[PDB]
């Protein structure tokens, strides 16, 4: 008895367009290879599969992107064995 969640989960808060009068964000969302604060979490996930992408393995059929060079084959072996494209 009480199965109960605390789902709080609401991510994103921000829309706008221009230059900043103050540094504004902080450390939520960091691209693990460039020490730099990002306030949303695609932030985090472009600055890496774009610029900082040496170190991240992307399985390239989808777009889970993996932080280990074994994770990668890993997908196309187990949660992706159709791909062999
Ligand atoms: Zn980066
Ligand atoms: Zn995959």
């Amino acid at each position: 008895m009480g199965h109960h969640h605390h789902h709080h989960s609401h991510m994103g808060d921000g829309e706008g367009a221009g230059v900043l009068g103050l540094s504004a964000s902080a450390e939520c969302h960091l691209c693990p290879v460039c020490g730099e604060s990002f306030a949303s979490k695609g932030a985090q996930e472009r600055h890496l599969r774009l610029l900082h992408a040496a170190q991240v393995f992307p399985c390239k059929y989808c777009p889970a992107t993996f932080y280990s060079s074994p994770g990668l084959t890993r997908h196309i072996n187990k949660c992706h064995p159709s791909e062999n494209r």
